[PDB]
């Protein structure tokens, strides 16, 4: 039936650039748009596991990813005065490095920045997208790759067609000058169900920080970056160790990110000519560390099923939904299990090791169909 070619992909994270790669490789014409003025490369290291590694090999990015893998030599745990409590010592790679690798591998896929989708209107034979500058454009399909808080999901699906479950924890990531001269070293301070960390590895001039904490009934409006910064500053006031200096340097950080630990549950990730890929449809929260693997696997399956459906997008979408659902369900379950213990050392480590082993295993329990 009618050929599908022109496809809008909204968001340039992991899922968006990955699905553009596979759509273009399989003979479609994806167009990538991003709301931010440039690529957002902030964020902590991610773990590429299992069949996603085979995808990286097929994508010709495996060697690049191995070359960019994290080299941290020393984990260090300290108390509020900086006394050392303890020291320690699939691919782990900084999120931004993976984003750039995927963008680079994309080839000739137009990538547009500072783009604001206002509305998405499904018509008989296409989807009409209006942008906040008044422009209207037509696409055969539209893909939300826009993350946990997906604008696309909100425009396309009714509120009773998705459920966000906030698990009661929040995290932040941002970069600062490496003022403690950490050398391939990660330092972490934990107290009172809060956590702060700082690590310098890839770049000796820069340290990436992270914050983790639990909160309930948040009064603040956390959709705004300034309110996020404010809530973080207020939560960690008087926390100890290096928190004060880190929060001071945060004012000049250009890669700030803040979010909740939240799972997205939907009976379907697709509606008509619209599909969600990655956190937009299936976020499992950071707890199991599967966000990137889900994005990479979902991208491949989405594009493959579309290729084989030869115009029948509803059939492709149904198979996409069905084939990825078991992996997502497993990941979300493991996320909830991790939640139950997050914020004796031996018991805790033993329980954590079992879950991580099981996460590693299910990452290898996906069949990747042959689309070529
Ligand atoms: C800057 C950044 C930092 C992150 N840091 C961490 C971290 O440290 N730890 C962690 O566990 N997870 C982090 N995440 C989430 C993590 O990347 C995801 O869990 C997953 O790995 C990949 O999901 P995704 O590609 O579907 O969505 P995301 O990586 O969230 O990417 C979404 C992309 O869509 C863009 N976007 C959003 N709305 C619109 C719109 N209306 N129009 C166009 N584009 C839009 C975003 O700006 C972003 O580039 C981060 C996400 C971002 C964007």
């Amino acid at each position: 039936m009618p050929i599908i070619n022109k496809i809008l992909v909204i968001g340039a994270g992991i899922a968006g650039p990955a699905v553009c790669y596979w759509l273009r490789r399989f003979g479609f014409s994806p167009i990538l748009v991003e709301r931010c003025a440039n690529l957002r490369k902030g964020g902590h290291a991610v773990d590429i596991r299992g069949v996603a590694i085979d995808l990286a090999k097929s994508m010709g990015i495996y060697k690049k990813i191995c070359n960019m893998r994290t080299q941290v030599e020393l984990g260090r745990y300290v108390d509020a005065e900086g006394n050392i409590l303890h020291e320690e010592k699939d691919i782990e790679i900084l999120r931004g490095d993976l984003v750039q690798i995927l963008i680079d591998a994309m080839g000739d896929v137009p990538c547009h920045f500072n783009q604001w989708v206002e509305s998405i209107k499904q018509r008989d034979n296409d989807v009409e997208v209006q942008f906040k500058d008044g422009r209207t454009e037509l696409y055969d399909l539209v893909i939300g790759a826009d993350g946990l808080h997906s604008t696309t999901r909100r425009m396309v699906f009714d509120k009773d067609e998705y459920k966000l479950t906030n698990l009661g924890a929040y995290f932040s990531a941002f970069s600062i000058p490496n003022y403690l001269n950490l050398n391939h070293t990660d330092v972490q301070f934990e107290a009172n169900q809060k956590l702060i960390s700082m690590a310098s590895d890839k770049n000796p001039k820069i340290a990436i920080t992270g914050f983790c904490f639990r909160a309930q009934n948040v009064l603040n409006n956390l959709r705004d970056e300034n309110e996020q910064r404010r809530f973080l500053r207020d939560t960690f006031q008087d926390f100890g160790w290096e928190t004060s200096k880190i929060l001071e340097l945060m004012s000049d950080s250009n890669d700030f990110y803040f979010d909740s630990f939240t799972q997205v549950k939907m009976k379907s990730w697709t509606k008509g000519r619209v599909a969600l890929v990655g956190d937009a449809g299936y976020c499992a929260s950071p707890f199991p560390g599967q966000g990137s693997n889900q994005a990479l696997v979902g991208a491949y399956i989405f594009a493959g099923e579309l290729k084989q459906a030869e115009g029948n997008y509803h059939r492709a979408f149904n198979r996409y939904n069905e084939l990825l659902q078991p992996f997502v369900e497993a990941n979300q379950k493991f996320g909830v299990l991790v939640n139950e213990s997050f914020l004796s050392k031996e018991v805790a480590e033993e329980r954590s090791n079992k879950i991580m082993q099981e996460i590693k295993i299910v990452s290898n329990m996906i069949s990747l169909p042959n689309y070529e």
